């Protein structure tokens, strides 16, 4: 789709490592298959928000900012500012606190010109109490708001086909497949890996 | 409570300044009236987390690093380390991720010697979608688990009462109402005021 980020070769590099040497050098040794890395609270809290903007020039590659914001909306659009300010792409927002907060978070990206994903669900044992049955109402608010992008989890297939639904074929979808999804997150599997390049580049075979 | 955090004059001031110099001299306008400090991310993003540990020497006060951890569990174990590590006495997490990312936290601040407060509601008006119905069960949850600090709107006194039934009269509870929390949270009222002092001592007279 046009109106949204082209993944090079739909991989995702999920960079949760917090030191910035681990970081910088994994993420060196499989640059040529990766121009999208996710980074998170650990690593930019542990080396500084500077470390974003390292990333994008040494490595040439989008930056999206996966800190699950969740604050109210004069707390968000802040968090969203200097986040932008730093040279983050997109920032990942959760919908669970609701429309304004999640809109405050789309008018900071409008006026920059950056993009945010909504968090529609996770994946982890406790997402079971209150996060899977916010999912579709979620899904829904974001489409309702004008979202383009979205995160959803993968462990259950059945469950990207119904954000799908909601969303509709055209916007963004990344997941942590690819029939619904346009893009994949992969983290461990690859700056894990004795050789992140084998494990890169394998991905990006069977894709 | 003895097995709780003292907060000093029973008010948590929230530095929700994002720049270093403006948050110190606000701060050290107001700090005889306050031992304790909740701070943002917009502060710590903008000008690194080497602020927490400038905070405590500087004035000697506790930190609350309000970051509302809304991770799964491994992720928030390394956003509550980095957190600890950088000083702060204790941080505050959502509840609406569920059980495990909680305990994930608490195991980290039993490891350090540090403390959670779990979020068991907000005010903002977007509240209503989720987070207000999900707040009884968020608080009975955080009980189950033995957390001892709990985070609550003041907005709606009779949300604060219902709030203190579930987490029973020892349980630590901070709010934006001194009636059922334990400490007040205030920011604007002090830190935007052409003598932040005057604001602080005055709040603090009305607490007696």
């Amino acid at each position: 789709r046009v109106d949204v980020m082209d993944v090079m070769n739909r991989l995702i590099l999920a960079m949760d490592l917090m030191n910035r040497d681990d970081a910088l050098r994994v993420t060196g040794e499989v640059r040529e298959y990766i121009d999208t890395v996710k980074i998170g609270y650990p690593l930019v809290l542990s080396e500084g928000m500077d470390i974003i903007a390292e990333f994008r020039k040494r490595f040439g590659c989008r930056i999206i900012a996966d800190f699950k914001v969740a604050d109210i909306p004069e707390t968000n659009e802040k968090i969203c500012r200097a986040t932008f300010k730093a040279g983050a792409d997109a920032i990942i927002v959760h919908g669970f606190p609701g429309a304004d907060s999640v809109r405050a978070c789309l008018n900071v990206a409008e006026e920059m010109g950056r993009e945010v994903f909504l968090l529609t669900e996770m994946s982890h044992p406790g997402a079971e109490m209150f996060i899977q049955g916010a999912a579709d109402e979620i899904a829904r608010m974001g489409v309702d708001l004008g979202v383009k992008n979205y995160v959803g989890p993968s462990t259950r297939p059945e469950r990207l086909s119904r954000l799908r639904e909601i969303i509709g074929q055209d916007s963004f979808l990344i997941s942590p497949t690819l029939r619904f999804a346009d893009a994949i997150i992969v983290g461990r599997s690859i700056y894990l890996a004795d050789n992140p390049a084998a494990a890169a580049a394998g991905i990006i075979e069977s894709i």
